[PDB]
């Protein structure tokens, strides 16, 4: 049965979390945009296969808005995994398995290169290295502007429309107050902070992941670096939210790639 | 421009049509599978003055190069178009090459780079075939009406840019209207398969490998990973997959830049 909930972790974050599942540790980062509830669908699947599955708003997003401000300024993926790494341990999960896309990517690499000893297998999707035009300044117009732009941008990345809008009044009205929050604390951060060297990737194991219908050039950069290393690379289907567009093979996803690495 | 339009029939029955402009290095100019040259006519020019001889054509069977054996249009693979590839350049007296290629053209240029690689300076394949995407699947089974129909429209789409698409012109839309059969016939069954992305093929020559920039991710993922690990430069191109048509300055220039590199 679905569990949720609110806890304050030590660096003052009032973190609203949901829970489902017995058995090892799925933890499902989200987006950049920290609503977990775009989750939903998926983590019932995923937690009926055995996984005991943990998700959460982002710091300052959603109903975790009720943060510290530092917690949602000069974002990095490192940034991201010190706190998460703290609400895992309030928590008591040990090890687990770690999805994220984009700048939930960037914190699965993170905790894959600082805290390899927490993570069983990382799976990125979607890691920014490079803005898309769209976002060049998106930090630098008003919050209506800014919201109504990154709706519209959201929902063209979306993968399916219809899931998208789908998600519900009430999401979107969550989106709508993140936006902004998103813009000034984000994209400009995120990407030189990507850790994609070579010592951030090779202490667990990662399967990365770029959306099938994502055009080229904007992950491309995920591709070359992870076959250049080694790395398991391959797509999914829809765009940047695979877990809202296609649900049911996202899930599949999970779990046949964590089940991997159980003993 | 100062362009030389003609017609030669080499050994292998094929009547081509081609066309040449410049002088300096040559640079050679593969169509896709459309096999339609007029598609080039912009970036010519512009990689002519840059002080390169470059040379164009219609595929064997293909628009004015039509007057052609079956079998030059038929179970088509890049080693075939390669070996009539290679028979066209001797006639035309061009010894050594830049090539340019993209989908099948792509796949040529691979086979020329593996199997006749004194002929080639540098190869630059954009898209190559190894996994076709669903539109394709039964495009071969059905008749030729429904062939230029939907491959006309699926063209269109994702050409990278519907106005440059359109200007081409009536005239080079009908000669597509044409080729679009005989392209599905004979060439998306048996490309794919002979793609020759094997260890062996790449490397006797430098490659310089592209994708097209909005092409969605999945099409050519496999062009990605195979040049990242076999260390073979691989980058985009604005558009989808036609860049010459889309965008011819971008294309022309990239050519250039990439061709000047390997020149002595
Ligand atoms: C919010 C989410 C998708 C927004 C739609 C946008 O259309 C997605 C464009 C892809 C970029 C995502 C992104 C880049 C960045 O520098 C930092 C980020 O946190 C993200 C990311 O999380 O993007
Ligand atoms: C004709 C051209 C583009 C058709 C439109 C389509 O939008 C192109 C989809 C990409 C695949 C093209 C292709 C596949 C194949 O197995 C053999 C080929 O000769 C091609 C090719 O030359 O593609």
């Amino acid at each position: 049965t679905r569990t949720r909930g609110y806890v304050t972790t030590k660096d003052g974050i009032k973190w609203y979390y949901e829970q489902e599942g017995s058995g090892p540790d799925v933890v499902l980062i989200p987006d950049g945009l920290g609503e977990c509830q775009m989750f939903d669908k998926p983590m019932s699947l995923i937690a009926s296969n055995g996984f005991r599955v943990t998700t959460f708003d982002m710091p300052g997003m959603s109903r975790s808005s009720d943060a510290p401000p530092e917690t949602y300024q000069d974002i990095t993926g490192r940034k991201l995994a010190g706190y998460i790494i703290t609400l895992l341990d309030t928590l008591d999960i040990k090890i687990a398995s770690v999805w994220g896309c984009a700048s939930g990517a960037s914190t699965v690499l993170a905790l894959c290169s600082d805290y390899p000893e927490r993570v069983r297998n990382g799976m990125p999707h979607e890691v920014p290295t490079e803005n898309p035009d769209i976002l060049l300044h998106i930090h630098e117009v008003d919050p209506a502007t800014i919201s109504q732009e990154m709706a519209a941008n959201s929902r063209a990345y979306s993968g399916n429309v219809e899931a998208w809008d789908a998600l519900g009044p009430e999401v979107h009205a969550r989106l709508h107050d993140n936006y902004p929050r998103w813009a000034y604390g984000y994209p400009r951060t995120i990407p030189p902070s990507a850790p994609v060297k070579t010592e951030d990737l090779h202490k667990v194991p990662i399967d990365w992941t770029v959306g099938a219908s994502t055009p080229t050039k904007l992950f491309f950069e995920n591709i070359v670096i992870a076959a250049r290393e080694g790395i398991n690379i391959g797509t999914l289907p829809g765009n940047h939210f695979p877990y809202v567009s296609h649900p049911e093979e996202f899930a599949k996803y999970v779990v046949e790639t964590s089940r991997k690495y159980l003993k």
